[PDB]
């Protein structure tokens, strides 16, 4: 449950990645392999990236880096009205690619940190909460589905 400063907060972050949101995408994921090399096994056209600099040279880590981005994108702008958003992400991730929640939290903390990184000084206190807080949101929606299917 966000307020609609926190939202506007939350939109308001979210147009520095939407002016680059292949290279947000990228360092978004590469963030998560590296953090969580095991993350990277639960993608088999990724499992191949040995080393960074091969995941920063990938173009299809950048490509599907805006893919998750822009789903991710799409969610947040519904201000948590998401839920036909939200199902087939939890479905898919559920019961085709099997990611635990877990891993969710990594890239949701993932995003925080690139966040900091990319924009060092720019990303406020009430940004990151507002930001952190929809991140859960997305998470425990999410988590909601996983019950629902029994997926751990
Ligand atoms: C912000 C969180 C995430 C978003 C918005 C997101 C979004 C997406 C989307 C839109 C797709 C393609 C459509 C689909 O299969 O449903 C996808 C595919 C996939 N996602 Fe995610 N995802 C997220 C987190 C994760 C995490 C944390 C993992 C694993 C650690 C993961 C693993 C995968 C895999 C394995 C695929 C299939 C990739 C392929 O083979 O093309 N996702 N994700």
């Amino acid at each position: 449950g966000l307020s609609d400063g926190e939202w506007q907060q939350v939109l308001n972050v979210w147009g520095k990645v939407e002016a680059d949101i292949a290279g947000h995408g990228q360092e978004v994921l590469i963030r998560l392999f590296t953090g969580h090399p095991e993350t990277l096994e639960k993608f088999d056209k990724f499992k191949h990236l040995k080393t960074e600099a091969e995941m920063k040279a990938s173009e299809d880590l950048k490509k599907h880096g805006t893919v998750v981005l822009t789903a991710l994108g799409g969610i947040l702008k519904k201000k948590g009205h998401h839920e036909a958003e939200l199902k087939p992400l939890a479905q898919s991730h559920a019961t085709k690619h099997k990611i635990p929640i877990k891993y969710l939290e990594f890239i949701s903390d993932a995003i925080i940190h690139v966040l900091h990184s990319k924009h060092p000084g720019d990303f406020g206190a009430d940004a990151q909460g507002a930001m952190t807080k929809a991140l859960e949101l997305f998470r425990n929606d999410i988590a909601a589905k996983y019950k629902e299917l029994g997926f751990q």
